[PDB]
């Protein structure tokens, strides 16, 4: 099991444009696309991220490449933040795919928030960091998937994907 393994199970892979969990147009394996509610913004987006006229359709190939890119991007966020960097680096190797999905999924400005659960984490207080993870909108919306990533840093392997 591997980040890519791990997104790409929580995500689905769709190739035609979608709502996510929270009503917005996506496509792929997760890609946000707009935030707006209008279709043909959506649709302008992905061509814009294509390179390609799509008509709001797009192959496994162009699905996984916008993935790559968005995984490495997400790596980047967290190297770059300043708050995430030394909770990340004091990780272990599955730990750090967790802290992976979660900027994945919601954005680094929304995991820079959990302040109180990133020092938890920092400080390998597992079962502690587990129980403040859960109290969030975050898990709330999507408690299936929460559930997984908590457990993964709760437990530091990947039995929830098993
Ligand atoms: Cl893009
Ligand atoms: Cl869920």
């Amino acid at each position: 099991m591997n980040i890519f393994e791990m997104l790409r199970i929580d995500e689905g892979l769709r190739l035609k444009i979608y709502k996510d969990t929270e009503g917005y147009y996506t496509i792929g394996i997760g890609h946000l696309l707009t935030k707006s509610p209008s279709l043909n913004a959506a649709k302008s987006e992905l061509d814009k991220a294509i390179g390609r006229n799509t008509n709001g359709v797009i192959t496994k190939d162009e699905a996984e490449k916008l993935f790559n890119q968005d995984v490495d991007a997400a790596v980047r966020g967290i190297l770059r933040n300043a708050k995430l960097k030394p909770v990340y680096d004091s990780l272990d190797a599955v730990r750090r795919a967790a802290a992976i999905n979660m900027v994945f999924q919601m954005g680094e400005t929304g995991v820079a928030g959990f302040t109180n659960s990133l020092r938890m984490l920092q400080q390998k207080r597992w079962d502690e960091a587990a129980v403040n993870l859960a109290k969030s909108r975050w898990y709330n919306q999507t408690p299936n998937r929460a559930k997984r990533v908590i457990t993964t840093f709760r437990t530091g392997t990947w039995d929830a994907y098993k």
